């Protein structure tokens, strides 16, 4: 009940909330480090060694081997940008046709594809699935190319699982790349996408849910990205919590296209 | 005094931890990439057959991700070779097994440890056996006997005589058994993926642009052996410090950070 009391209450959850949002930061800004590397490899060891050392085996060992670099990723995968013009190809080359996402179909006539090719055993549903044929994976793949840089989807229902989470896509280019290259050059260049599914209902709960004080708190994660518009991406909200504080802990997932902050309150 | 005093070992407090924080979390960064490469070594050079890597392909793979890994100077892996594989070892290679010291042909040894893959920031540690420099030797063997990552003590780096820590992971044969002895280990090791944590330079770089740097006296020091604290950063110098925390994850050495004003 006291006064004083509850100074240092308020005091004890901005200290649990912050942390908690720091190492959110962290783990996420380590896995984006590491699938940087991915993308390098798949470079450097795909495309331009002659012949290319990654096979869908090399691919699936590696990755399995390192995963523990990747502590919020499920699974990361890497698809190749296809043209409409070479499909008949591709399929010809790989024996297989690409698919659709939401029925896993052959899939209908396109301009492109985004056809995974190289699964971490995790996601190997993904396999000839068409990345392009779901909106989230579709925008993520377009600003990745266009802008060169890591981008993030808003939060949505992962693929077989269902689970409530992010992709993480970075692009990855061919040789013929000018230096400081337009965004039409940078297009003309895309060889494909190496991407990473945040399965943040799973993981980041796994996270949380080890921590001393865990019980006490209650921890909800929101995408502002539209202020009008919050979207969850991790936490039940509207469940039992204490209404009378909250904190709020900011949160910096590298995508400057999107907003995230982190709302603490205590259960009771 | 007083309030002033108070407020004064506050501010040194934030300061030293602030630094050691930022140091200890870069290490581990640079550990954490070099197991990784540690295990892309293993998966390329020796899971696959033939072998899938080279000096030209890992050359390019570290300097594309150099910045994966801030402390660190260069990144290499050198192979075991027993002496009866020298001959056959130093005909594929088209060159001779040198000594550290004086890049002369090695005399005979039991065993070897040749750098074959070389970032180019490091390109002169190729064909160089790590095991005749005393400090290298010591830490390919700790790694090899206990499957992790370990570190020297602050010795001079070569070609820029800076001060500094070696880092090795040991990279072994798909041949180890499951929960191996540590014979087993050796016997199964294929070699050491390393590299140098150049402190004198790259710490230097990190610490002393920061706020406040000509306020305080920063060291770090290997206490690994509490009766002889050895200097890792920081003038050779021996009131009101600061101990502030460091663990670069190896159980084998301690560190600590100490901070204190000029005056
Ligand atoms: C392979 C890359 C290409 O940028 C996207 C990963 N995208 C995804 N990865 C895993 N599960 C998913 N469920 C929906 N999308 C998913
Ligand atoms: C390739 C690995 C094998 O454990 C050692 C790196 N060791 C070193 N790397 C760079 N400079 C050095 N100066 C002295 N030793 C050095």
């Amino acid at each position: 009940m006291d006064d004083a009391n509850k100074i240092r209450r308020e005091e004890v959850l901005v200290s649990m909330c912050d942390q908690r949002a720091r190492m959110l930061q962290d783990q996420f800004s380590v896995s984006v480090n590491h699938v940087h590397a991915l993308a390098i490899l798949v470079s450097t060891f795909h495309y331009h060694k002659n012949p290319s050392a990654i096979d869908q085996e090399t691919f699936a060992e590696y990755t399995a081997r390192t995963a523990f670099e990747r502590p919020l990723l499920s699974g990361v995968a890497y698809a190749e940008k296809v043209v409409n013009f070479e499909r008949e190809m591709f399929e010809r080359q790989h024996n297989w046709v690409i698919k659709t996402m939401d029925r896993g179909e052959p899939s209908p006539v396109r301009d492109e594809y985004a056809p995974v090719i190289f699964s971490q055993d995790s996601v190997s549903y993904l396999e000839s699935l068409d990345m392009m044929s779901g909106e989230e994976d579709r925008e993520n793949i377009l600003r990745a190319r266009e802008t060169g840089k890591a981008v993030l989807t808003s939060p949505f229902r992962l693929l077989e699982t269902h689970h409530l989470g992010v992709v993480l896509t970075f692009p990855v280019y061919k040789s013929s790349l000018p230096e400081n290259p337009t965004v039409e050059e940078r297009i003309a260049a895309t060889a494909g996408y190496l991407g990473g599914a945040f399965d943040v209902e799973s993981l980041v709960e796994n996270l949380l849910g080890q921590l001393a004080g865990n019980q006490a708190i209650v921890v909800h994660v929101y995408d502002i990205t539209n202020a009008s518009d919050p979207l969850v991406m991790y936490g039940n909200q509207d469940e039992e919590a204490d209404r009378s504080l909250s904190h709020e802990s900011k949160l910096d997932f590298g995508d400057p296209f999107r907003k995230h902050k982190m709302i603490c309150r205590y259960h009771q």
